[PDB]
């Protein structure tokens, strides 16, 4: 009996949402504003190309061949110069989703608080709950995360760590403004606790400049306890799984071994192709992106404004690529997610954000993935779906 | 400081030996029998260069883009044309590194007995280990594991796995004959036990054909209870981190689960390019494999055999990468590593491959990355480390 054979392990593991939906969005007919999946137009798959060939005639057998877990040097160094750190701090992962494994691995155990914002990104709460942690959550908005209410956990609790995503947070869109995060840094620091920190969505600012990260903070002011994650998905390809870790050098070689153990090194070719393919050009790059964002982001909040009866709420973002949707508490949006995708439109229910439950009647939307016109009509196609189901 | 923020996952993370090694052996200079590297000129670097642009050009929407979890379906349907089984079957995991992680997360608890051989690999019992379980071990040699020590094992304990490498053995190179496998098929069966059959080096036998795998015993006698794992590592490129596992649909599904948890999906690109150097051509590809391997395999015996003093004892393989040597009782492998170094030659020592201690006059050599000269010449420094060692 396999459910009789199967360790605790398993029975906290579940599917995740995203994850299963992407089967359903890759099918053509579908409008998804499902799983943030970066625009196919920006990939520069020529550019690629090019690059991959060079790197296995001139260098195939560094490429095929088995490599040291920390990752590709001349990666770790760009990183170092891009993040304003140095090489040796850097770890290259097998994508950011991978660094939250390493995390959760090496600081969560049966019954650990751990504290993260409700909502947060699935695949965090997905990655932590395998090791059996009592989540703490504090609420999220627009503006980050309720620093009076984790003032309130912080009296109570000493949480492992705290997992954060202050820019352009999954899947709120929120991002921290800079006196929260300085006054969020004073927390942790007079508490000398651990903050894992997300910047997935670091360059996909759609103001004049970014806010610093709370690394940044923490490095100025000499605090070791932030632990860096960043990734290469939202900015050039999310498919070569590539990503990195930046954090003091004893949590670093923890992370480092618990990597040995999940997949011994992030493929080499695929390290290689990202460092070619950025080592030139990458601001002017970074600017398209979010050029191709800002005007996404742009053409779902005009449909959302036009299509969506004003009961219903959502966030408006400043970068990222997330619009967090609120419907009138009693409205399921598991049963708006029925009637959308009979509509072929595809989006990610609010529910599993919640790593301990609730907001069944809230929903994500993703505007990476379409164009201008998929946008509009799915738009359209879902506030009919909507205006059905506040009716009944 | 981060002693005392670090989980009980923190305590139980060490570093491998092999991985800590490649940072040396990689150098020029160094003759290496340490980390199975297979040898450079069997990288086929011009037919992956063409492949690769290939892919990214026709098809690099879908290898740059999130892709779903269980792998890329052709790649799916060749393993299972190649393995005997059904495509829904099949996992494609970041190695088999990963899969060893994943088997680990799903079976194992703090304190759950799990059975390996003494010694085993290495990169599974540090997978293993994070979990917490008791080590319950058997011997292994030549001719496989200890089925008189399993059997006492099984009357006191219920392991939540067997892990066993029952084809060409990291690191002993020991083979389980037939008739062993059907014994230990029959004890499993009997007890309805779960094996990990890990088959890394399952096409590189040097005899005229393979043995059946248990996971092949076990279709055959219709038990649901072998999960088995390959790799295209030791058959292609091991850079590539391109790997499956195939099992029963709920334990592939609990595995599927995880791998969400870890890293969402092994990388596109990765595995289209497998696919595409494979699809035609796989048999020839795999009798010059084996015939490289048998070569070196020859090298290294002809030379330990006029090299080495008569008071050690090394394995003598018919398959895979690796000589398991014994030295005399009274001398260390560690206090061997330090000379062999000295004269610019890398082995492992036995030790990390014995999950509970012991095994330190044990030590495992490689014969997969050095050419016949280098063999040759590694083996007669190394030999003449020991005669001075054995002297004193
Ligand atoms: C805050 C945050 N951190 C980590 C990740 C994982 O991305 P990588 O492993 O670095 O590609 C993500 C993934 N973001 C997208 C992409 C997931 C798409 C998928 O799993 O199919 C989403 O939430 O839809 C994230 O939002
Ligand atoms: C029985 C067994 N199972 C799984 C693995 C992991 O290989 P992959 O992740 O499939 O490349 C291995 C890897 N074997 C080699 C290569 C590891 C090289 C390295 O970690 O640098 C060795 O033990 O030296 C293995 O022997």
């Amino acid at each position: 009996s396999w459910s009789e054979a199967f360790g605790k392990g398993a029975g906290r593991i579940q599917a995740s949402t995203i994850r299963e939906l992407l089967k359903l969005t890759q099918r053509p007919g579908i409008l998804s504003f499902a799983g943030g999946l970066p625009a196919p137009e920006l990939f520069p798959k020529e550019e690629a190309a090019e690059a991959a060939a060079r790197i296995l005639r001139e260098k195939g057998e560094v490429a095929l061949q088995y490599s040291p877990t920390e990752g590709y040097a001349p990666l770790r160094a760009f990183v170092a110069e891009w993040i304003g750190v140095r090489p040796e701090e850097v770890l290259i992962t097998t994508g950011s989703q991978q660094a939250l494994d390493l995390v959760g691995k090496v600081f969560l155990d049966e019954g650990s608080p751990v504290l993260l914002e409700a909502p947060s990104y699935m695949g965090a709460i997905q990655a932590f709950r395998l090791q059996g942690p009592r989540f703490l959550t504090v609420p999220a908005g627009e503006e980050g995360p309720d620093l009076d209410a984790l003032e309130e956990v912080l009296k109570r609790e000493r949480p492992r760590f705290l997992y954060l995503i202050p820019s352009f947070q999954n899947p709120t869109g929120g991002l921290t403004p800079l006196p929260a995060r300085k006054r969020l840094l004073q927390m942790v620091m007079e508490r000398g606790l651990v903050v894992v920190e997300d910047d997935a969505y670091r360059e996909l600012y759609f103001g004049e400049a970014r806010l610093p990260s709370l690394f940044e903070l923490a490095r100025e002011a000499g605090y070791p306890g932030v632990i860096y994650l960043g990734s290469f998905s939202k900015v050039l390809s999310p498919g070569l799984r590539v990503a990195f870790a930046v954090a003091h050098p004893e949590a670093l070689q923890k992370l480092v071994q618990a990597k040995q153990g999940a997949d011994l090194h992030t493929p080499m070719l695929n390290q290689m192709l990202v460092h070619e393919l950025l080592k030139e050009g990458f601001s002017e790059r970074l600017e398209r992106v979010r050029r191709v964002y800002r005007e996404k982001a742009q053409a779902m909040l005009h449909a959302l404004d036009r299509e969506v009866p004003k009961e219903v709420r959502y966030t408006r973002p400043k970068g990222g690529m997330f619009v967090w949707m609120e419907l009138p508490k009693g409205l399921s949006a598991e049963g708006l997610f029925r009637r959308a995708l009979e509509e072929n439109v595809a989006f990610v229910p609010g529910g599993p954000f919640f790593a301990n439950g609730g907001g069944e009647n809230t929903l994500r939307l993703s505007y990476a993935t379409l164009d201008r016109e998929g946008i509009a009509e799915g738009v359209r196609r879902l506030g009919r779906a909507l205006k059905g189901l506040l009716a009944l």
